[PDB]
């Protein structure tokens, strides 16, 4: 009977929330995970089942060699004239004074449906929406990217109309809102609301700075009033809320005449060794997806509640409806494809890099390349969703040089992973070793290398997650674990850990092969098993 | 008359020589300039012509979002059986415990002709290498490359055979060697030589301790004993030396019965305000290609005139030939295709990025990504082969947004590049703005703004090299230039300033054209000058 925050557990960033008639959907942003977007759908904005992932083929969404955290940015999806419409980005630059990117549109009549090869509309900023003006005309928002020295990167809200007829944007682009104080201007929303128009922003950037701006004009272009008590949405406040980074927000309008905001969010775990004023904490996480509540007075919205947002939110006047869960509790590849809540980095999963078919009920994964490499990755995975969990698989490789190895992987990035992996040593034989990535410095800390007889057909191995430290544990007849005395820290998978200036997906948990001598030696996963506590 | 080193200038690394009857061939690594590997052709030693670049198709080299310096790294052209082999190699990783990459064969009957389609052969390190055996026996070497933390990530040298009729590598794969104290042991070829295996390698690294080692072994197999006075290559113990970084080095014999070595080499600029001894130099002409000569005793090769290499070395008992040259001192773009010293980064030249067709006589770049892209970059560019030259362009474009810009452009990567280029400013209209990158650190350091006036049809653009500083200017008429008074160092165009793992090409100059706002702007390019100063 209440909304329960972060309503999308784990990696699910930047919601962008719709209604078709009385059902309600947001897609949220997938980055260099493939296929791309995510769409969960809901009747009673309480449950959220993931519905579907529009960009299926590199004909729409092709990523190999993306930087980390380029690729699909913060999308927007929207309803009107009986199909929807999906805008998303592909940047392809993350770093430094550019942002190169480039922003397009797929059209769909049934979210799960097929989506349309995409339409190329502009380059010029990220944060791409499309508004469905009441006259018919559409338009396109974004970002304005200013990479000039002496400007601030963030130069304001640019407007300009989408053709539909010509499949292109049209006539001139104008900057309609330059933001206010609080700078990063970004992720404009239009909402035309009792003749008047409301821009929604997002500013601060997302970190603990992060904030949600509100507008309001009578013409499209504006000059647009700001809000009197702007932000509507931040805790940048409120170091001790245990909703941080809130902002990027888009708002519903239910059928029944309520008002919601769904918002990116994170939770971070702490330090007790340092103040959470100044270290405000790391989230392995990620951007969670929440909703909140939205009151009006005097022509202006309100979150319940106050500014920082609330974990437990008045569910609208709607019927409950939960669904069956999408994921098997140990997943045993008995199904003809991929279970919807696993993902390859940046390719489609293929023959290049495994298939569920040549070894039946089992994942078979071929030896590509490691885990630093933007291109080819032979390694599936799922999302870190909760604090307290347990993750297993058992493995069949029998790896004939150093150069081949499978496992277990927690990752984040391409630079900062750890992975419990089958391999072969040339004076020990098959051996279980236990390599560690920290921004690019690797290590592999067992002193005492862990033996594996002969003929052991399947070696077991489970990682442990329970909230700020996780540990690997091992056994070669499942009745019998033995833990690694390794405590790994989960803060280092967060999106406050991470150098660079890509810092927006989280912490992954999946199984993976390399080979790295050229041979794509197989091996075969019996069983995948994900189990929060 | 004599061979004069470098005797391929500017970034032409990991000389690759090799010989058709009369007939020699020196093959080059291009990493991500496209398209692939460059090949000479020689018929004295001493004059060298651009005669092909072999991997021009998206299906034999296909380097969208290769990293920089990553890509095409040292490559092997051989000779044997009527056609030529080479190996190649597509390097997806450079920084960090590994070194993502593939190593691949194709063949043709001439170097300038169709090549075939790539045969893959291993992951496991790159310098790959095709030898020859008597036998008729194929063999491929490489470098293995270990990853593991407690490991030197140069493990030695890997043998294996390749099978010509099942198209792959098959059998065990050996180390064979594992060089000396030197270590970093890469580069391998093999050479059979009066019934004895000669293993030539590199090690020390390709700065400034770089060294050839060679060793011998009765079996191909090994052991190998190393040359008493080895390496048989370096300038390590030279600072002053006018060749550095000399190694990476192979043997040819020519048909007059005569033994060369070429190798790769930089020719660094001091400052005269540092230590020999502790800075080393820096080289914005990058690691080009020189020929040593070979003298025998006691079954060991040695260079003449010691190991630091000539930078006059006698050359073979062959006619003179000289060639004319490949490019044009002023190139109008009259042809439908691009000359062959133009490159462009990672694609193909395609409508994509430009056109030479579109408006005759020019060359038309459609905006797209920045220079900091290692995607889709509208940029075509030609090597600095000289430390002083200077290159001219005029360029028409009317820009509509600041985020269009085109003009020219000096660049070594994606974080290290200047450019001159016309854009537009809101207050001002066609502005002429100077960019600058140092290792992603981004100045725009013009106080006062150049306003290009509305009449003005095309930008004259030019810069000037004098060894260690460049300079830009600019003019409306052809005839009368302003320069623009910030001098720009060469030396933050070299191998040695960059940042990263990849170090590995050297300094370009080229057209390019912008277009962040999704509008494919174009630029028309009328000429692309390229002048050196050969008085010096
Ligand atoms: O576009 C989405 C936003 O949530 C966010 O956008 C900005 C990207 O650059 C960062 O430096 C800013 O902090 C951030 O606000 O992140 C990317 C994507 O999730
Ligand atoms: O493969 C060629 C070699 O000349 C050289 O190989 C090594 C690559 O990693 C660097 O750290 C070493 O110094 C270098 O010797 O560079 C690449 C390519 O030119």
């Amino acid at each position: 009977m209440k909304i329960t925050n972060p309503v999308l557990k784990g990696f699910n960033p930047d919601p962008s929330i719709c209604r078709a008639g009385e059902d309600y959907y947001m897609a949220v942003s997938t980055f260099e995970w493939f296929p791309g977007v995510q769409i969960y759908h809901s009747k009673d904005l309480i449950h959220w089942r993931l519905a579907a992932r529009p960009l299926q083929k590199t004909s729409q969404l092709d990523m190999k060699g993306n930087p980390d955290s380029g690729g699909v940015w913060a999308p927007c999806l929207s309803y009107a004239d009986g199909q929807f419409w999906l805008i998303y980005s592909d940047i392809k630059v993350v770093d430094g004074p550019f942002k190169d990117g480039h922003n397009y549109l797929v059209t769909a009549d049934a979210v799960d449906g097929e989506w349309s090869d995409p339409v190329r509309l502009n380059s010029s900023g990220f944060d791409p929406s499309l508004f469905h003006d009441p006259s018919g005309k559409k338009y396109v928002l974004n970002m304005l990217w200013d990479h000039r020295e002496k400007h601030h990167s963030f130069a304001g809200i640019a407007l300009q109309e989408y053709s539909v007829s010509e499949k292109k944007l049209v006539g001139e682009r104008k900057v309609i809102f330059k933001g206010t104080p609080i700078k990063l201007t970004q992720a404009p929303h239009l909402y035309y609301i009792n003749d008047v128009y409301y821009l929604l922003t997002a500013e601060g950037g997302t970190r603990y700075e992060h904030a949600a701006t509100i507008a309001r004009s009578s013409r499209i272009d504006g000059p647009y009033e700001v809000h009197p008590d702007n932000p509507i949405l931040t805790a940048f406040h409120a170091p001790s809320h245990p909703l941080q980074k809130c902002g990027h927000a888009s708002i519903v309008q239910t059928h029944t005449n309520e008002w919601y905001l769904a918002h990116l969010t994170g939770r971070p775990i702490h330090s007790s060794k340092e103040s959470i004023f100044q270290q405000r904490g790391w989230c392995p996480l990620g951007r969670e997806t929440a909703i909140q509540k939205l009151e009006w007075k005097d022509g202006w919205p309100y979150v319940v509640g106050g500014k920082e947002g609330l974990l437990e939110v008045e569910a609208p006047a709607m019927s409950v409806k939960e669904f069956s869960p999408t994921y098997h509790i140990v997943d045993e590849f008995k199904d003809s494809s991929l279970n919807r809540h696993f993902q390859t980095l940046r390719i489609p999963f293929t023959d290049q890099i495994g298939s569920v078919t040549e070894n039946p009920h089992h994942l078979r994964l071929y030896g590509q390349e490691s885990l630093t490499s933007k291109f080819t990755q032979a390694f599936v995975a799922r999302r870190w969703q909760s604090f307290y969990f347990e993750a297993e698989t058992a493995v069949s490789f029998f790896p004939k040089n150093f150069q081949q190895a499978a496992g277990l992987v927690n990752y984040y990035n391409t630079e900062n992973w750890t992975a419990l992996q089958v391999t072969y040593d040339d004076a020990l034989g098959r051996i279980l070793e236990l390599s560690v990535c920290e921004n690019l410095a690797f290590s592999q800390p067992l002193i005492k290398k862990i033996i594996i007889p002969d003929e052991i057909p399947y070696v077991y191995l489970k990682v442990t997650v329970q909230r700020e430290t996780y540990t690997y544990s091992y056994s070669f007849d499942q009745q019998e674990w033995e833990k690694i005395d390794v405590p790994l820290e989960s803060t280092h998978l967060s999106d406050d850990f991470i150098r660079g200036g890509g810092f927006f997906t989280g912490a992954f948990v999946g199984m993976q092969c390399q080979d790295t001598s050229g041979e794509r030696l197989p091996a075969d996963f019996k069983y995948f098993r994900y189990e929060e506590t």
